[PDB]
């Protein structure tokens, strides 16, 4: 994966050229107002240490930061999504992977229309990256989910439950 960032719009100022995960864009970058994703899918984040908002951006240009849904023109770290071959999530309507429970392996933009819950409280990821959204039809902020256990909605990086639909990391 291969993801350049500008200081300004329209791919002008100062730039700076990820290949890897950086927790801390800060020395190589004030601020930016435009990405071009040569390869890969990357999130960027609104904060260092992936923290903060979080966007998505598959392969393409960027001329502006509204062009990835960005609110600011603050990025400070990113991460090179992993590529899988398979995907399979498991939603549950609980903490801790108690109350009704509903799996995906397929992209869903609108969960409400499986679910009946407007809130998701816990997620166990076992195959493949995912963005988790908290609107439907890929609307709201977007979460980042990689393999491994999310026992509650603070695990991956939101301030409330809700979640709306979700969407695989495919290359």
């Amino acid at each position: 994966g291969k993801i350049t960032l500008y200081e300004d719009r329209g791919f002008q100022g100062r730039h700076y050229e990820c290949s890897s995960d950086h927790t801390n864009l800060q020395p190589y970058l004030s601020r930016c107002n435009s990405a071009s994703v040569d390869s890969g899918c990357w999130m960027l984040y609104e904060q260092p240490n992936y923290s903060g908002l979080q966007y998505f951006l598959r392969r393409g240009d960027y001329a502006d930061h509204q062009q990835w849904m960005g609110l600011s023109d603050s990025v400070r770290s990113c991460r090179l999504i992993p590529h899988s071959g398979s995907h399979r999530i498991r939603l549950y309507e609980r903490e801790d992977y108690r109350g009704q429970m509903i799996e995906f392996t397929e992209d869903c933009s609108c969960l409400q229309d499986r679910f009946r819950f407007n809130e998701i409280h816990s997620l166990n990821v076992l195959e493949g990256s995912w963005v988790l959204y908290e609107l439907s039809n890929y609307r709201g902020r977007q979460y980042l989910l990689m393999p491994g256990d999310y026992r509650r909605y603070q695990d991956w990086g939101a301030t409330n439950a809700r979640v709306g639909s979700l969407r695989r990391v495919i290359d």
